[PDB]
């Protein structure tokens, strides 16, 4: 191994580590393009990782200097204050690809806000979160699965990041709350008559489960929008990105499979993933 495949087979792990689900179709790729994935996926974990490190801003800070540095002089060396192995593959991607750097910006401001977080008060400022914290990595990643850019092609990856970005929190209420965390808004909450603490102790009932299908529902309409518009990617990242957003959708049936639980984290075990790849991979 050189030193540039030991920075990517970090990112990797960090990837994996990270989510089964899209470690699974990612690694699906060309090589050049997963590498390219790991790298940009690794740089998004560490900045959603950063404040725990000591409790404060600094290695976010250092991760935001970092990329700068990169998006000013990518044919420098340059001394990294961060991760150095995933800056050094971050670099080595931006020498040979466009990076959207502001939307890695607008990744960390959402990073930073969220140490004052309070609840959304609407719907709006739910989504607009599911935008700094998923639709911004659709971003960034655009460029990699397509040949081609275009307005379109950023808008779906966008669309398809915040789809993904509420499944999560669908999946995660539960975990969510016990940190001290409600993403569902104020609005909805209010309407559908559901106090999230309430069904922590008591279990489901259903109000809660007719406002999980709410945002369920437009998480899925979402994706199917999405896959109608799957050909502005490239054809060879089609069916990994097909196959990476069915799986993760799954989710949803998951949850639904374990009536709701708020008391654990309900998965797609990998061989319904791989269950997924063929009903796809028979499809191309
Ligand atoms: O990091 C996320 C992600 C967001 C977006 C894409 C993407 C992949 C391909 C095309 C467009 C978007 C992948 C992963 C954001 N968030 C929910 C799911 C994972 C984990 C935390």
């Amino acid at each position: 191994m050189t030193m540039m495949d030991m920075n990517f087979k970090y990112c990797h792990k960090i990837m994996k580590k990270h989510s089964k689900s899209f470690s699974y179709a990612f690694d699906l790729l060309p090589e050049d393009q997963r590498k390219a994935v790991w790298a940009i996926y690794a740089v998004c974990r560490k900045i959603d990782d950063s404040i725990d490190v000591y409790g404060d801003i600094q290695f976010l800070n250092q991760i935001k200097e970092d990329i700068q540095s990169i998006e000013k002089y990518p044919y420098e060396y340059h001394h990294f204050q961060s991760d150095r192995r995933i800056m050094m593959a971050l670099q080595h991607v931006a020498q040979h690809k466009n990076i959207a750097f502001q939307s890695f910006y607008n990744l960390i401001d959402t990073v930073y806000k969220d140490q004052h977080f309070t609840m959304f008060e609407t719907d709006a400022e739910l989504f607009g979160y599911c935008y700094g914290v998923a639709g911004t990595v659709g971003e960034v990643l655009t460029p990699i699965l397509s040949d081609h850019e275009t307005h379109q092609t950023y808008d779906v990856a966008r669309r398809l990041g915040e789809s993904l970005q509420l499944i999560n929190i669908l999946r995660d209420v539960g975990e969510d709350f016990e940190n001290e965390r409600i993403y569902f808004s104020k609005q909805r909450l209010k309407q559908y008559e559901v106090d999230i603490a309430e069904v922590y102790q008591n279990g489901v009932n259903n109000h809660y489960i007719d406002l999980w299908e709410y945002y369920a529902a437009i998480a899925e309409k979402d994706f199917r929008d999405v896959m109608d518009q799957i050909k502005v990617f490239s054809i060879e990242a089609q069916p990994i990105i097909e196959l990476a957003a069915r799986i993760y959708i799954e989710i949803l049936d998951e949850v639904r499979q374990a009536n709701y639980t708020l008391h654990e984290r309900v998965f797609v075990e990998k061989r319904k993933k791989a269950k997924l790849f063929h009903e796809i991979n028979s499809k191309y």
